[PDB]
Order: structure tokens, then C-alpha cells, then sequence
């Protein structure tokens, strides 16, 4: 089922998200089917459950960067190396800016299953990471962006 994506301004944005505690359930195997589902009828390469109005440390990504769904994500920069690069988000539709994200991280959490994951990474894969975790603790891009220059709606945005 394609789920409802909250916009900028929804105070559901901001809170910091708890733990999925029901790893391996009908019901998280559901959630994030209907993940996926809404995240590909928006084109995007990540949500986050937040976005959708459910609570929990969640997210989906993928796209070139494998399909994952991930539970309870840590993430730890593996240097102090910053990128900039392009950022919209599908709760804030038709923007988008440049933010500054660690290069390289890793990061840990579980699959739906209840399985592990851990991988390095760095770049796109490494940013979609970062964005979509900043929304499991109630924080949006225009909060990172340190030059306004460049924020703007993507079919104007010429930088
Ligand atoms: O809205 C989210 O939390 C998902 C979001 C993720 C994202 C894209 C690019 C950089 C960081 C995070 C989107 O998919 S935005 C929508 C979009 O169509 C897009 C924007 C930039 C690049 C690729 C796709
Ligand atoms: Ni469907
Ligand atoms: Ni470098």
C-alpha cells in the first residue's frame, strides 16, 4: 500500500524516532514492503519511516546503491572529510540544496529479517545514508545548508 508522505511542518518530522523491537514480524515485513512501494511511486532513492508518519528507526534506499531496508542504523564517519553535493527531500517537493556530508562512513543496523548489516561507504550511497538517518532524530537539510545560495527549486536552480 502506497502510504501518505508528510510534508515540512508536520511536528511528526521532528521527534527522534524509537527502536523496532519486531524484527522478523508480518508487521515490519509489511511496513517495509509499503516502504519500498511509496518510495518508488515518489522516485525517490531513500524514506524514512518519519516520513511516512510511523515512528521508528527505519529507512529504505536504493537505486548505483543496493536495495536495503535498515533497522536501528548507527553510523560513524570514517574521516573528517566533508563532500557537498545535491540534496532534495520528498517532504519538501520541489527544492533542493547543497549540504555538506561526511565522504566516507559506516554503517550498522539489521534487515527486516533480523540479520545484520554492515557496510562502508562512501559518496551518493554514503549521503542517502546520512539523509535519511538526520530524519529518524526530527532533522531536515535546511538545517545543514551553509550556503543559501544554492537552495532553490530544482526546475529555476542553476548554480
Ligand atoms: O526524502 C528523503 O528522505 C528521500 C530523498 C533522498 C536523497 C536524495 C538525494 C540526496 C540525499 C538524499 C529523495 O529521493 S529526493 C527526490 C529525488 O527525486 C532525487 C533528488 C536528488 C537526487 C536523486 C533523486
Ligand atoms: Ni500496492
Ligand atoms: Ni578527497
Amino acid at each position: 500500500m502506497i502510504r501518505d508522505i508528510i510534508r515540512m511542518g508536520d511536528k511528526r518530522l521532528l521527534r527522534v524516532a524509537p527502536q523496532v523491537t519486531n524484527l522478523g514480524s508480518a508487521e515490519l515485513h509489511a511496513l517495509v514492503s509499503d516502504m519500498f512501494e511509496t518510495m518508488g511511486a515518489a522516485h525517490g532513492v531513500g524514506l524514512a519511516a518519519p516520513q511516512i508518519a510511523v515512528d521508528l528507526q527505519l529507512m529504505v534506499f536504493g537505486f548505483a546503491v543496493p536495495l536495503t531496508a535498515l533497522a536501528n542504523a548507527q553510523i560513524e564517519p570514517l574521516s573528517d572529510e566533508m563532500e557537498n553535493g545535491w540534496e532534495g527531500c520528498l517532504s519538501i517537493p520541489g527544492l533542493r540544496a547543497v549540504i555538506p556530508r561526511y565522504r566516507y562512513i559506516r554503517y550498522r543496523g539489521f534487515a527486516p529479517d533480523g540479520s545484520p548489516i554492515e557496510r562502508e561507504a562512501e559518496g551518493f550511497h554514503a549521503r542517502v545514508v546520512q539523509h535519511e538517518y538526520d530524519h529518524l532524530v526530527g532533522r531536515l537539510y535546511p538545517s545543514r545548508i551553509e550556503n543559501f545560495d544554492t537552495f532553490g527549486f530544482d526546475d529555476v536552480l542553476s548554480y
